[PDB]
């Protein structure tokens, strides 16, 4: 039960679980293309997690044979956004699979990310968020991370993707291999757009320190603090 | 004696030698506004080196009180680029100075270079390339780092400057803590731009592995691997 959904509308279902992996069948996309779920708890163990964004049945990589997700009303999600709404924050120790049509990933938790071993299937995307996701008027206007202190850990067993990546919190400490397609890294106290353009940053009372501990296979990797150990 | 310019036409002329640092009056730039300046030994130690773009007799930060450079026939140089044409790689162990108009600076030398408490003064950007500047027909075209296996070393005193920062190297290893406004490191046996635009990338025929192993003071790190230890 890592995964345990809000009981509200933005809450989506838990599937099947199949061989352990939990299934979720995430909530219909707006009409930006953005299926927006809430969780009172996030987080995925070594048998992995799927996210269920297909409008045909077919074999995922995680959990076997999986149906099409009827809560799509025949069109795939654009972004899927998981959002935890409560207190606790999130461990991932295995993959978290896109089942169906590829699509962009956020995870967004402002009481801190933790990945040891986690990874990204079949997106184009992905992002960890130790911060908010700002809506204006139900439209997802970017991020915040302003007047937050936590953290964004990446453990021994590192992060994998053949994606793109985004990493942003207050501060960013890793000790593992992260491999993707480019890495982005964005710390400190900022708020972005939708896009992870930076709109603003804000000087912290005391200093967020980021740790880069391990190594980094990607052809391109960016690292911004607005408030860096390698 | 760090530096050792060449006999030839593209040699500049030591002017002083002000409490041990070394003054080089540049030679003049060519149309592009490029003073293309060859040495068969460049060495910078503990007291400096000062590069004089001077128009004008004033104070320099490490060598004192210094006159104009008539090589510059009344105009300072946009870039000067400095070109080790022998075998000897490179020790920088102080600051390199731009006296009178700030200007890009570039040191080239692939037989290797090694930064170890070095820096830049009066630079608007400063680059470090193990690799060759590409001319054609006189026009700086960029630089190269096609089938060099050399390296760039930053010592644990690090490389400080307050502008803009470009490693270029097959490998860069490096173990203290760089300052600077932008840092951007490319790794790999790449053709670059003279604006540092990756123009086309080769396998090495043996893995070219990078390691950063210090910190660094910037708010924004770009380091792409065509062919990263943190």
């Amino acid at each position: 039960n890592g995964i345990v959904p809000d009981a509200g509308h933005q809450g989506p279902d838990v599937s099947a679980v199949n061989g352990g992996t939990q299934v979720i069948n995430i909530v219909t996309p707006n009409n930006e293309g953005i299926s927006h779920n809430q969780y009172q708890d996030f987080n995925v163990g070594k048998p992995g997690a799927v996210f269920n964004n297909a409008l045909e049945a077919g074999q995922s990589q995680l959990a076997g044979h999986l149906n099409a997700n009827s809560n799509l009303n025949g069109q795939a999600a654009s972004l899927i956004l998981n959002e935890v709404v409560s207190r606790n924050p999130s461990f991932l120790l295995g993959q978290a699979e896109v089942f169906g049509i590829a699509a962009e990933y956020v995870l967004s938790n402002p009481n801190g990310i933790t990945c040891d071993g986690c990874g990204f299937i079949n997106t184009s995307r992905s992002s960890l968020v130790v911060g908010n996701p700002l809506f204006e008027n139900g439209q997802l206007k970017g991020y915040s991370t302003l007047n937050n202190t936590n953290l964004l850990s990446l453990g021994k067993n590192g992060l994998n993707t053949t994606g793109l990546l985004d990493l942003i919190a207050p501060r960013i400490d890793s000790r593992g291999k992260i491999t993707a397609a480019e890495i982005s890294a964005f710390t400190g106290q900022n708020t972005f757009s939708q896009h992870f353009d930076i709109l603003s940053s804000q000087k912290p009372v005391s200093a967020l320190d980021s740790y880069f501990f391990g190594s980094m296979q990607s052809g391109r990797i960016r690292i911004i603090n607005t408030a860096v150990k390698l």
